């Protein structure tokens, strides 16, 4: 009874396309197991700091979304020349802040929450510049929600404070970060 | 909580959304899907092999989609982008000729249209030559050798045949896409 339909053929092909995507994605994640681990730790710290399991989940969800968005733009060459210049700037800034985080951990007396806050703000601004010509509905707000939370001096003080209960987390975080610096992911 | 799980999800989702929007813009469109449906009808009426018509349209749709995805994902190199522009111009020219040959009966030259179609084929081959799967090449050939075939075109344009209403619809659709600057 059903007659020929090109729409049907197209949707049939799309089925296979979507399966292949599922595969490729599983085999080539934009986010490393190491990068994810760091994310789980920032998650736990976020929990302890906000005592709001769901605000934590929201924050991390958003962060992962923005990250994935940037990764997809960069993998699909959506970035212009100017924008690639901004990608490099962001690479540098991110390297600086990661080493600053690790150093504030490994070397006591050096931790300044204002310095690290300032750096994270610089990261945020770079991300904004990066997605200006590519901004979906929810993004801008996700960017601010994530980076304002991580550059809040009190979150940082919580993460680093010795008289706290995150020390172990900050450690695994810095271990991860050092792995990524080594592999030159960061 | 597993960031790895949320990241898996999110990446799959964005990639999938992109893929399906590409498919929708290309083929799901009403005017476009109707044109392809008519092309099916005319190739069935020309071959009297339902199955073979289906195969032709299926290769057409597979190649069309493959190219749509290479395009949206910026998978084409600079030279390749030169070739895409050339292909859009050649495809535009052949659309306009399809329409003119119909609108003005006496000006129908099956060899002109055929040669335009082979030009399109050459440009498609040139365009995907570095992005082949083990079957793309032959699909391109099957489709274009079928539509460029002078006998096919004669069946399509024959004023005494039964493909005239199809042709008229095909040309209506084509005119729509021309006006929308799709084609
Ligand atoms: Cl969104
Ligand atoms: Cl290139
Ligand atoms: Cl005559
Ligand atoms: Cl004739
Ligand atoms: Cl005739």
């Amino acid at each position: 009874a059903m007659v020929f339909s090109s729409k049907s053929l197209a949707l049939q092909a799309q089925k296979k396309i979507l399966s292949k995507i599922a595969s490729k994605t599983v085999a080539n994640m934009l986010i490393d197991d190491t990068s994810s681990e760091i994310f789980d730790e920032l998650y736990k710290v976020t929990k302890e700091h906000t005592h709001n399991k769901k605000e934590a989940h929201k924050i991390m969800k958003d962060l992962i979304k923005v990250a994935i968005k940037i990764g997809i733009l960069y993998r699909n060459n959506q970035f212009s020349q100017e924008e690639l210049v901004i990608v490099e700037k962001f690479r540098k800034k991110l390297n600086q802040t990661a080493m600053t985080i690790v150093s504030f951990y490994e070397v006591e007396y050096t931790f300044d929450r204002n310095v690290l806050s300032n750096l994270l703000h610089e990261c945020k601004d770079l991300v904004h510049e990066l997605v200006q010509r590519h901004l979906t509905p929810r993004t801008h707000g996700r960017i601010n929600h994530v980076f304002n939370h991580f550059a809040d001096v009190e979150f940082l003080s919580t993460l680093y404070s010795l008289d706290g209960d995150c020390r172990p987390n900050l450690k695994r975080i810095c271990e991860g970060i050092n792995k990524l610096l080594d592999e030159k992911v960061l």
